[PDB]
């Protein structure tokens, strides 16, 4: 029945951290949240998402995604420096200390092997990892190596499949899935 809001629903649901580091990485591309609501909800989803993924075994990953882009790129340097990975190409969302490799992560509704193939073709590279949640609950990542067992990557799975649900009843799953690309 009643339209909600976008920006209503992302402050609802999401963390006041996450929100305010997706506000800053909007700012930082100079990016009106106003406007791209779709877009700002992404960001939170995806952050979330990077979040989760470390937190299912603490200091085993080391963040890259929301921090500030100048600051990323030195924590980057210094991982590279210290444990002799490769320097990737583009800026990656995590590190893993224990498998020694920098980790892509997706978050689509698109079709996961279509996401997989354009991500990997666009990184090129063939030491970072890449792992790809859709809303589905499907996965795909590098190698058939999933990195976490399969209660973490539910807990994620759950996570995106109760967003999706609550911007349904809300009337904005249609527009947001739209959106994407
Ligand atoms: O420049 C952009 C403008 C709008 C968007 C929106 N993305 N929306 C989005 C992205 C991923 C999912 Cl799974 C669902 C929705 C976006 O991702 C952009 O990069
Ligand atoms: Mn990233
Ligand atoms: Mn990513």
């Amino acid at each position: 029945g009643p339209l909600g809001s976008m920006e209503d629903f992302v402050r609802q649901c999401f963390n006041p951290m996450i929100v305010e580091l997706a506000e800053k990485t909007m700012k930082e591309y100079g990016e009106d949240l106003k406007i791209e609501t779709n877009k700002f909800a992404a960001i939170c989803t995806h952050l979330e998402v990077c979040f989760m993924y470390s937190d299912a075994s603490k200091h085993r990953f080391e963040i890259i995604e929301g921090r500030d882009r100048t600051m990323a790129w030195t924590v980057v340097n210094s991982i590279c420096n210290t444990t002799g990975a490769e320097k990737p190409k583009f800026l990656p969302d995590l590190y893993d200390y224990k498998e020694n490799r920098f980790i892509e992560i997706g978050v689509t509704r698109r079709e996961v092997h279509i996401y997989y193939l354009e991500k990997a073709n666009k990184i090129k590279s063939e030491k970072t990892h890449i792992h790809i949640f859709s809303f589905t609950g499907e996965e795909m990542a590098t190698k058939a190596d999933y990195t976490l067992d399969e209660e973490s990557r539910a807990r994620i799975k759950t996570r995106l499949f109760t967003i999706r649900q609550e911007m349904a009843s809300r009337g904005l799953w249609d527009s947001f899935r739209q959106s994407e690309r």
